């Protein structure tokens, strides 16, 4: 419906626990739509998930933190 100013996306594949930061929880999304239409990235998000759940990825973030203490 013209709408396109954010692409859902659909849980396709749990990977597991994340923890570390809170206890957090990495999921495996695909795109529904939004020219890509069928990509499929990992997404940390806290709490649990069910296959079939959606959600848009207005960024997605990123966080490049990258500890320089590198130890």
């Amino acid at each position: 419906m013209a709408e396109d100013e954010g692409y859902p996306a659909e849980v396709i594949e749990i990977i597991g626990r994340t923890g570390t930061t809170g206890d957090v929880t990495q999921v495996k999304v695909r795109i529904l739509e939004g020219r890509d239409k069928g990509r499929v990235i990992r997404r940390n998000v806290r709490g649990p998930v069910r296959v079939g759940d959606i959600l848009i990825l207005r960024e997605t973030e990123r966080e490049a933190r990258e500890i320089k203490s590198r130890r």
